[PDB]
């Protein structure tokens, strides 16, 4: 049968995603009793739930099976959960499909492979040395202005989103005056079936809302990134942008300006945000397990298995979306051509399969095994930046802190994608 219809909402809405309890409840529910189901929600298509661990791994590594933009057909599959009448939405504004960018998650094989191919090498933990000073002088930065502010804070919109964003902007070289406007559009970008993060220019309500934010906001970091690119392409840089603004096809040619707008709009959305909520998180966790700091000031080597753990527990990119090329048969269910599935990472992070006690905090975890990065050819680009950036700031910022008290309400990202905390109010006792 079908998923019971309020488990499946909880999933498929935004509006469940408001508070992690009953969220996780609900993969937790499906884990154990319908492992792999089909979600059948008013307004939304059939969705397979993916909750278990070892489903989403088989799933991801057979993109010939499960495409993320539709194979062929480009842009018949939104890789990104709208609902229907967004998804109309956008097949009206683009004249019949979905690929409403040219970024990864859009692409499919072997498209997808040429283009990730232009800064794979500049993700590679190797390659990503050469900024760890410039990371450490940042957070330096941060951790002064955190001091200077004294003990009480929201530790995310007064600390934490603001080291991410530095970082990814100054390996863009998008000058520090423009952060404010990168803060705003991701908001918009993350935000758009939250109710304080609704943009003025779009009709709140109306059925397709979402998917208007959504483009209303493509289009204000296509107008920012032509400038961009264009300069680049110009003048040629030591920085990030140049490597995706000058980049050609095996012809010779540049790729169409849209590709490097899709690497642009990423990471200047994605490339701090969930950083920023990891970060945000991670301080969370120490405020509900004090030991937890102590033992990492003790021993800063731990700092890599606290950054795992965050990452696990947070695990603030939710889903993307696939559909089914042909017939598969997965845990006694038939997937048919066409069907579309719901990655559900953050499900996948508490498989008691894989993980015991899955919903403790576990730092001693080793190896730990989460799939916050996915897995497959999509897997995160930036894993290794992330991991840097996060093992960084805390080496940094754990010596200052002797306790972290959770002081006021936390308050989440209302969102079935890219969520996380957007409020922690906190009391620091500094050491
Ligand atoms: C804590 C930090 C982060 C987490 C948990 C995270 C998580 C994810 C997850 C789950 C996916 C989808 C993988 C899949 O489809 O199997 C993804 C994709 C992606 N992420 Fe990350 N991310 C983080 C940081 C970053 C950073 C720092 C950047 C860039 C600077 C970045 C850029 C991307 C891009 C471009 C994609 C699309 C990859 C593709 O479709 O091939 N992410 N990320
Ligand atoms: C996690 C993530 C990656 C790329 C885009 Br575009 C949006 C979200």
């Amino acid at each position: 049968a079908a998923i019971p219809d309020e488990i499946a909402r909880q999933i498929v809405l935004p509006e469940g995603h408001k508070d992690n309890v009953p969220l996780f409840e609900a993969y937790r529910w499906l884990r154990e009793n319908q492992p792999l189901g089909q979600a059948r929600v008013e307004g939304y298509d059939p969705l397979w739930l993916i909750t278990k661990y070892a489903d989403l791994m088989e799933v991801e590594r057979q993109p010939q099976i499960f495409a993320a933009g539709g194979g062929e057909d480009k842009g018949s599959n939104n890789p990104i959960l709208a609902n229907q009448a967004g998804d109309e939405f956008t097949r009206q504004l683009l004249g019949g499909n979905l690929r409403i960018l040219d970024a990864l998650p859009y692409l499919d094989q072997p498209e997808h492979s040429v283009v990730k191919d232009v800064a794979f090498d500049w993700f590679r933990p190797a390659n990503l040395k050469k900024w760890e000073d410039r990371i450490r002088e940042t957070a330096r930065a941060s951790i002064d202005r955190l001091l200077a502010g004294g003990p009480d804070l929201d530790a995310v919109q007064e600390f934490a989103v603001f080291f991410p964003l530095r970082v990814i902007m100054s390996l863009f070289g998008v000058p520090e005056e423009d952060e404010p406007r990168m803060m705003a559009l991701t908001q918009d970008f993350f935000g758009v079936a939250d109710p304080d993060a609704q943009r003025d220019d779009i009709e709140a309500l109306s059925p397709d809302a979402a998917a208007q934010q959504w483009a209303a906001t493509i289009a204000d970091f296509y107008a920012y990134f032509d400038v961009l690119v264009e300069s680049r392409r110009a003048e040629p840089r030591d920085d990030l942008a140049t490597l995706i603004a000058v980049a050609k096809d095996e012809n010779g040619e540049y790729f169409p300006k849209t590709f490097a707008y899709g690497w642009f709009v990423a990471i200047a959305t994605a490339g701090h945000d969930t950083t920023a909520s990891t970060l945000a998180g991670c301080l969370q966790s120490l405020a509900a397990h004090p030991e937890v700091l102590d033992r990492v000031k003790g021993d800063p080597d731990l700092i890599p298995d606290l950054v795992n753990e965050s990452l696990r527990i947070v695990s603030p990119v939710k889903h993307f979306t696939r559909v089914a090329l042909q017939d598969y048969e997965m845990r006694g269910q038939k997937i048919k051509a066409g069907d579309r599935l719901m990655l559900l990472f953050q499900s996948g992070n508490r498989d008691a399969e894989v993980f015991d006690r899955p919903d403790d905090f576990d730092i001693d975890r080793r190896p730990n095994k989460h799939i916050a990065f996915g897995y497959g050819p999509h897997m995160c680009i930036g894993q290794h930046l992330a991991k840097l950036e996060l093992k960084v700031m805390l080496q940094e910022l754990l010596p200052h802190l002797e306790r972290v008290e959770v002081s006021g309400e936390p308050k989440l990202i209302q969102t079935n994608f890219v969520g996380g905390l957007r409020k922690l109010p906190v009391h620091l006792t500094f050491s």
